[PDB]
């Protein structure tokens, strides 16, 4: 047998499962990474690192079981061999190696993974020229998480950059995933969904910005406006944050409360916030590799004369107590409240947004979006925002409205975080 080790899935990766499998093709859960290398780079040693990736995460060797048993299952495997896929462009036109590739890239969201077999990560190096290639690598979410990944990342560049040069290397420890599976085997299910039942007591529901709504036929139309906080108030955006003991994620999202709060006309507001999900209580998770990060509901009640360190506040609490439910999928806590569509637009703080060897030039990740506006923002030394909403829903002219007043709301709520928010002018 090539079995090593046999556990059940978070329930996280049970309705990943159960989804992917009802809607084959349609790109659910699927990472993709696209990037240009302008460098010399050995093939062969880049294959030898993912092999020591392959053997050193036991993510990527795991399949899923979902027939003739009781319950899913995941199956790790002792050893399964990697192949990165060369194919070779030297031959073509720049037009014909630009269709090759996004056909490829067109033809891999539709494959996506049979996760029951295959190896749920596949990578493809396009040669294009002499020190000129494109990578194509993909992912499943039900074994890897965006800020999981760049793990990897570092890890097989650390492999690659040695290997190559002959010079060895030694890499840290890792912790199995199925230490996060057992230490969910020993929480109460119920007491997690009782706290977002009441967390969620006597919410109405409602359609963020409905008078912008543009009410057509359902379809995504991908579209994004990227800015940036200057430093000024990225320095003290981060000041007042460190200074209210809270994190810079719940500082972004309380202004966001604000700016909701005044297009809503009411006190009680919710949106779809990312987090973590890596329990403080086991050891060095951390450091572990899987699939953690999950879109929880925030509830923000904003009550007369409250303040922007009041809600700061507020925010950074709940955040603490919802730690060890954070494991709950969006749909049984939905579903806990009869309300299909409690979200409708998420924040996401990526801490760590996606030398030796090479050029990296033009990253770009493709990731099929669940809600037709996103806030997405980045750590630096000034803040980068990102605005990735579905223009079949959304004109770029209430985008653009909403970029002014999240930068005038940020400045005005960093030096009035005492002020009545409600004194904001947006």
């Amino acid at each position: 047998d090539q079995v090593q080790d046999m556990y059940y899935l978070s329930p996280m990766q049970e309705g990943m499962l159960f989804h992917a499998i009802l809607n084959p093709g349609q790109s659910f859960y699927l990472e993709q990474i696209t990037m240009k290398v302008k460098g010399s780079l050995n093939i062969k040693c880049l294959e030898e690192s993912m092999n020591v990736i392959m053997d050193r995460y036991d993510v990527f060797r795991t399949v899923f079981i979902h027939e003739k048993v009781k319950r899913p299952v995941q199956v790790v495997l002792k050893k399964r061999q990697f192949q990165i896929e060369e194919i070779d462009l030297t031959h073509l036109t720049g037009s014909e190696q630009t269709a090759k590739i996004n056909e490829y890239k067109e033809q891999d969201k539709i494959r996506g993974f049979d996760l029951t077999r295959d190896i749920p990560m596949r990578a493809a190096i396009f040669k294009k020229a002499e020190e000129s290639f494109e990578w194509v690598w993909s992912y499943h979410h039900i074994i890897l998480d965006g800020w999981c990944f760049g793990i990897v990342v570092q890890d097989l560049f650390k492999v690659y950059n040695a290997l190559r040069e002959q010079k060895p290397y030694s890499l840290p420890p890792v912790k199995p995933y199925k230490d996060y599976i057992k230490w969910l085997e020993k929480q109460d299910k119920q007491a997690s969904l009782r706290y977002w039942r009441e967390y969620l007591e006597d919410f109405e529901g409602q359609t963020t910005f409905a008078e912008q709504r543009k009410k057509q036929k359902d379809g995504y139309e991908p579209k994004e406006l990227l800015f940036s906080l200057p430093e000024a108030e990225t320095k003290a955006f981060t000041e007042l944050a460190k200074s209210q003991h809270t994190t810079l994620s719940t500082a972004l999202q309380a202004v966001w409360s604000v700016l909701i709060s005044r297009y809503q006309q009411s006190g009680d507001l919710a949106f779809g916030t990312v987090v973590s999900g890596r329990p403080a209580e086991i050891k060095g998770v951390e450091h572990m590799v899987g699939l953690f990060i999950n879109v929880v509901p925030r509830r923000v009640k904003l009550s007369e004369g409250i303040t922007f360190n009041d809600l700061l506040k507020q925010l950074q609490e709940q955040s603490l107590q919802s730690e060890p439910h954070q494991y709950v999928p969006l749909y049984d806590i939905q579903s806990q409240a009869d309300q299909p569509k409690l979200i409708d637009h998420i924040i996401v703080f990526e801490n760590y947004p996606l030398e030796n060897g090479f050029d990296m030039v033009d990253v770009h990740v493709f990731e099929k979006s669940n809600y037709d506006l996103n806030l997405m923002a980045s750590p630096g030394d000034e803040m980068l925002i990102k605005l990735a909403y579905n223009e079949n829903v959304f004109d770029e002219a209430f985008i653009l409205r909403l970029k002014s007043q999240l930068l005038t709301a940020i400045q005005q709520l960093i030096q009035n975080p005492d002020q009545p928010v409600s004194t904001i002018n947006i």
